[PDB]
């Protein structure tokens, strides 16, 4: 298939909720691109909303280029920088062990990608090792952030009037990795972006998280054994055995206040502070980068 002209469309990479990922070629410059496709039919419409949401985050490092957007035939279509694998999908790779400097190089650049999207004005809210992805080839260093589906404004672009305080929410996003905020059903904010990633770099350092594969019949009780787990689960018992860091970086996490703006600065330093302690260099030699 021809999309917005100079765009070849190849085969599917990868299988979202709400659309489809193709790897794509741009005909004119000679470059593979990935292509989102929304069915135009769908029951609920979110490819057009993501588009606007990454043109306001534009010019972030470690977003990815949106090309193009249009309407092709029965879809709506977004072409995109073709970005490489998930952490998640290199977590697999690396037989879901990764080394105390890869926790450390990712933690840095997840921070200053969630920091980024909040200083413009959004919470992700969907914060997750499969929504990060590696870049190809130059951009193979960078930390990407990805699905902006869920995303939502917390604050005025004029004002910066934060959001109410809201209660009685219903579970958004993947609940392994939701803040007990959420799981109590209060509005998301800044600081549940940061207690996610803080769960995801414990679950990158343990294999897998606590409040893992509970059982349960129905959705709304595998929340509650999830929550149960989570609050009954002190973070000096979740972080045993790993540096001081993560559970320093998860209980400021806990202190922020529903409007607080997060020291983003602090938990780098936090984490940079423990980089130089163990004698890392700032080199991008990730544990997958030694795979032969
Ligand atoms: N720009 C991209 N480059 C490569 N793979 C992508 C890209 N965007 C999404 N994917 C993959 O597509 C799936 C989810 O798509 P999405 O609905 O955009 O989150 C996952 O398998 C992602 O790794």
């Amino acid at each position: 298939l021809r999309v917005g002209n100079r765009y070849r469309l190849g085969r599917k990479i990868g299988s979202g909720s709400f659309g489809d990922i193709y790897l794509g070629t741009d005909i004119a410059a000679g470059e593979e691109v990935a292509i989102k496709l929304e069915c135009v039919k769908t029951k609920h419409p979110q490819l057009h909303i993501e588009s606007k949401i990454y043109k306001m985050m534009q010019g972030g490092v470690g977003i990815p280029t949106i090309r193009w957007c249009g309407a092709e035939g029965d879809y709506n279509v977004m072409v995109m920088e073709l970005l490489g694998p998930s952490l998640e999908d290199l977590f697999n790779f690396c037989s879901r062990k990764f080394s105390l400097k890869t926790v450390l190089l990712l933690a840095d650049q997840m921070i200053s990608r969630i920091e980024y999207i909040h200083s413009k004005n959004f919470i992700h809210r969907d914060v997750k090792p499969d929504n990060f992805l590696m870049g190809l080839g130059k951009k193979g260093n960078l930390v990407y952030i990805i699905d902006f589906g869920l995303a939502k404004k917390y604050r005025d672009a004029r004002t910066h009037q934060h959001i109410p305080y809201r209660e009685n929410k219903n579970l958004t996003g993947t609940a392994r990795y939701a803040s007990i905020n959420t799981h109590l059903g209060i509005e998301q904010s800044r600081r549940d972006d940061l207690e996610s990633l803080g769960y995801v770099l414990m679950y990158f350092n343990l294999g897998s998280l606590p409040w893992q594969g509970l059982k349960a019949a129905t959705k709304r009780q595998k929340y509650e054994r999830i929550s149960e787990k989570k609050m009954s689960t002190p973070i000096e018992v979740l972080c045993k055995g790993y540096p001081s860091e993560f559970a320093t970086y998860l209980n400021f996490c806990r202190s922020l206040r529903f409007d607080d703006k997060p020291d983003y600065s602090y938990l780098r330093q936090l984490f940079r502070n423990l980089f130089h302690r163990q004698g890392f260099s700032y080199d991008y030699v990730f544990d997958w980068n030694m795979l032969k």
